[PDB]
């Protein structure tokens, strides 16, 4: 059902062939226990596969070599059970293109004070075997996450799982394809950048199909398929008068449905996971994609406005990252502010394309469209309010020589009064320290008007993402002060400038 | 007539106000003498304007301040007639946005052995004044050029003017706009890159207009204007049978003409200096621009193949750069090779778009057109051979964190046999160390299949260009040997890495 | 027979799916033809295996994933028959742990002037395809080798063959295991270093077994096996009076034979490819291994003196690298100098251990003399002179933070007089530029007394070895002038440090 089902994390036990046939018989026993117990009762993002024992250099190397080849292998989890001379792991860890997590754990939870003896110690001694291995990861300067705790520790399952979540995100993105329909909005900087660099670093691809190629597909959709989707609109949304049968903008709705169906067929047949649109190039289309883009976002496709491939891929990444979690995740742009002592708010939205995934209700579908921008018909769109609660906004920017991920922790809030004249959906939030510091820190630290908004993911998730891809995370939240913030920008600039 | 006539170089004399009103009266005399003589008899790319004497700090700052503000000022050439203490220049030089050359010259050629005294020595002491000014330039790591010689020395004139050329090239590029008709060829790397970086570094802009916008201007061109251009095709070119009036592909000639006029009206109204096309987006166009692009390249515009804005911008830069010189500057792609002991040759061409400024003859305008690529009607193009003699091929590439300019010296040669079946123009050359070494260095050293070919400019011009923009020049010529070539790549990597 | 024959180089063809089922048929035809002919008629170090066409991104990534997994795959030679957009290669080149060479070739040698057309040019377009691929290697800063030439050019074969040698070399060294009997000689800096850094960098393993473990195996070898080897000694060497039956040191010949068998059985059962010994620790051994090490060197094992694992390894690597070539390859030490005008010579030798692979005649085998260093009985050894001709002397040293490969081009020479009182085998050469400059340069550039001498290999092989492992090559040859030599040492220091 889920794309987590297409991945596994390998459970690899580290130790040494020089123990004994019986001793190693005992460690597999524990391993088979803990792994089964975790798969059944730990509710982890995906499955753990116990691999044979990593005892000798050639076997550890063999595990890594298989791990690289196996496309369902999203990373390794190594339990350092006994004492596994890090030198065996060298050759393996050198070749290994898949992430690693050391689970620094212990079979028993309490120390058996009265029955502890050398034949115990000579089995289960992760306390120092774990540390020897920690060194070689540090010495080689490899990522290597670390989680400590007993294997039944619910808090440890939580940390282990979020790591698996990132490990899976990492693999998927290697195959993530973005389709652009036209180029960037002219004279814009932040949405521009080096697609080659992005593919090298993250693995996602970005290529552009001419709006006309889309238009051909849009124009081939049958009137029946068109009408069928409008029946699903009628059942999913609250149709305004102009929207219903006999309404003045009834045709503008069918045209929207058509476009959505053309964009769907196009993306499915091209195998794409995200896309962009541009209002400066819609020759052949009746209206700018609105409703269409909203529903596709909800169905899982990433998207960003004016040719903005970075955000579009980021949306898809974070959408996949959020699978099985409760929360929304949308393309988002800061539209305007409300200045008021103690209640500085940011209204978020876009031209049209906001994802219903973050909504509360059942969404009105209107046109009231006269969208002057683009020079087209009145586009259909979903209008709605955004759910209340803790959220994050993230932006990935290209600084030229490296990437930086800015994430601002925010809190969404109910609109204080209705919004009758606003023909687009809205999100409304209080930005973390406070608006001035939040905005100033965001502006100082580069980084853009386009973001991904998410109720599902949090600061902890984005920190792991940044580490997993070795990029600077710039954090804006309740603990942000600008002097420290500025210093961190500088000190990171020399660090990541290497 | 020339765009060199909208620019001038400022002749600034350095001295110090402590010499005497009459010593200063004599340096001005020399300066007026020198400057007048050079404008009259040195045949320099553009005019020298003698500014007032730079004797105090405020005076020198004022001159730099003016130089910045004056759009026609392409740079300064400074003569240090006497000692002009360098601190006086610090504030002027810290704000100076224009490039600078020290003309390390003297009024007298010969030393007047029998008359020389302190009077003569307090006047004209460039021998040491020029060295004090060198210090400050080097101390501030500013890219100051130096030419040493007597002011009448015709070799100095040459090098002085060669500099003035790059100065003017530098200013024009700050206003160079590129129009892209669609995006990069999909999946292609070299043609891609950071348009923001390029604008920051070189000052030229790259933005994309929808083929639709062009298509609109192509369709509005009137029949009379179309047939008028076909009257100049018939007068300029040798028309193949299919090209003439009752010919089977007369229609395809008229359609090329209209594409040309549409492209020219669009480019003129947009104020553009170079442009690109992409065969993966020709919706609304009858045929891929061939003839049209070739005549626009001859008329001055930069152009490159598959949304390749760097090479297109480069073509325009090098065209402008080559004004008043031996001409022959074109878009080029290395098409195929000829392997034979002591005669390894490269055939250069492209799909269609080869500029006729490098032609010998006066060229056939054929259709024999089946161009499968792009999937449009049969293109009109110009077939011709390239002139014999020394040339260069240049490629500017984005290494992500910086740019590299590759230049290969070459020698074009008349084809040994006719090319009756090849429906495109052709260059044919010997690459200068030899083909294997020249191709291996080019491959090793980044940088691509698209190039700017030129008879009119040489390696020393490109060297100054690279100096002027502070970028690596990777040189491939008769003196190239691979081990040392590779070492330079390494050592330059760390140098230009900060 | 060779260990080259357990390795294969993959012939990987770049193209693109958009060309057509028939165009792609023709490239596979050329491919089958090229590869087939090279396997038959090119005499390459090992076999080329043609992989399926690399046409789409997922196919190219598959090929790299497979390439990594397959133990016999030693590298890839890629021919970009057609333009093959390099972004398709990114995800694969990112994971590719195996070395790559672009063979910039063409199916035809001569341009078919009278028949060449778009058809021919749709197919066969390496001239541009190879350059786009060149870019991506250079942008990703990967080591991609390149050879340009028609595929029947015999010099291209030579150069491509040379690359494969290094490819096969690199894989074999990944499995190379060194066995140390004792630790490094006390207070020596050269032979000491980080064995982990080495394993990380090169993949060979160094681990010390105690001499008591070797002494056990030596003591367990039966008398009949010992005598069986003394038969093979009598038939291979010229035995001195004291060596022959009834000779005063006949029992010393048996004790060497018994030690030779003790080490060979120990090395076989351990799976070792190279080893070291130390005279400060020979407890339980009747004599220092002398003839035993020389014959094992001949038989292909790596070896250096007092716990010098780096050189021992290097011997094995360079012996394996040289398989099928004509030349010696011996462990060596710079024993003494001859100082004369125009006849400055260096006598090479060691305590005992000099490899008979570099000898001329059939060697005398003596226990001629009393080795008074850290031990007991007079050891047996092989006395001989070295071949004449061009050679190289090399050494890998560890500068703490990185490795450096010193290579001095030399010329061996017949000994101008007999050597009747020297009981060790000797080499004698005239070091390039000259003895004062070569020895200074060698001392200035870190490295040490222990070296690998080799007639078989040359400077070109060592240059390719250094690139393959991204280490500094420090070359000392006729072209070496010291100021420039010091300069490079500096400029490399900053390049490789960081």
């Amino acid at each position: 059902m889920t794309i987590f089902d297409n991945y596994e994390v390998w459970f690899v036990i580290g130790s040494q062939h020089l123990y004994g046939p019986e001793t190693l018989r005992q460690v597999t026993q524990h391993a088979e226990h803990v792994v089964n117990a975790l798969n059944t009762e730990a509710k982890l993002p995906c499955k753990l596969v116990l691999k044979p024992l990593g005892t000798t250099p050639d076997e550890i190397t063999a595990i890594c070599r298989d791990a690289n080849y196996d496309d369902p292998c999203a990373g390794l989890v190594v339990w350092l059970h006994t004492f596994s001379p890090a030198k065996m792991w060298i050759n393996g860890l050198t070749m290994l293109n898949k992430p690693l997590l050391q689970f620094h754990t212990q079979f028993n939870a309490a120390l058996p004070w009265d029955s502890i003896d050398m034949d115990f110690m000579n089995l289960n001694q992760t306390a120092h075997g774990g540390r020897e291995f920690g060194f070689i990861g540090a010495r080689m300067r490899q990522q290597h996450a670390v989680v400590t705790g007993h294997w039944q520790d619910k808090q440890a399952h939580e940390r282990i799982g979020s790591w698996m979540r990132q490990a899976v995100s990492k693999q998927d993105t290697r195959h993530l394809k973005v389709c652009r329909f036209g180029d960037n909005m002219r004279e814009v900087a932040v949405t521009d950048g080096d697609k080659v660099a992005a593919q090298i670093k993250f693995g996602f691809s970005v290529n552009t199909w001419a709006v006309g190629d889309l238009v051909q597909v849009v124009n081939s959709i049958s009137d029946g398929d068109v009408n069928a989707l409008v029946d699903e609109y009628e059942s999913c949304y609250t149709m305004t008068p102009a929207t219903q049968i006999h309404g003045e903008k009834r045709q503008n709705v069918l045209e929207a449905a058509r476009i959505e169906l053309g964009m769907k067929r196009f993306l499915e047949q091209g195998g794409f996971h995200a896309f962009t649109t541009t209002f400066e190039d819609l020759h052949g289309l009746k209206q700018l994609p609105g409703l269409a883009v909203q529903r596709l976002m909800q169905q899982g496709y990433g998207f960003a406005g004016e040719g903005d491939w970075k955000t579009a891929a980021l949306l898809r990444i974070m959408k996949v990252m959020s699978t099985g979690l409760q929360g929304g995740t949308s393309f988002m742009e800061d539209y305007t502010y409300h200045f008021e002592k103690g209640n500085d708010l940011v209204l978020g939205s876009h031209m049209l394309e906001v994802c219903p995934s973050i909504a509360v209700e059942e969404k009105p579908i209107l046109d009231v469209q006269h969208l002057g921008i683009g020079g087209k018909d009145d586009p259909a769109r979903l209008i709605f309010n955004t759910q209340t609660g803790p959220a994050i906004v993230a932006s990935l920017i290209d600084l030229g020589d490296r990437y930086r991920l800015l994430v601002n922790c925010i809190d969404t809030v109910k609109t204080p009064h209705s919004l009758p004249k606003l023909p687009v959906a809205n999100a409304l939030w209080k930005a973390q320290p406070d608006l001035p510091t939040a905005s100033e820190a965001w502006i100082l630290a580069g980084g853009a008007h386009h973001t991904v908004f998410s109720h599902a993911l949090n600061l902890n998730d984005m920190r792991q993402f940044a580490e997993m891809h070795d990029i600077e995370i710039t954090v804006i939240d309740n603990d942000t002060r600008l002097p420290a913030f500025k210093d961190a920008l500088r000190w990171n600039e020399v660090y990541y400038g290497f």
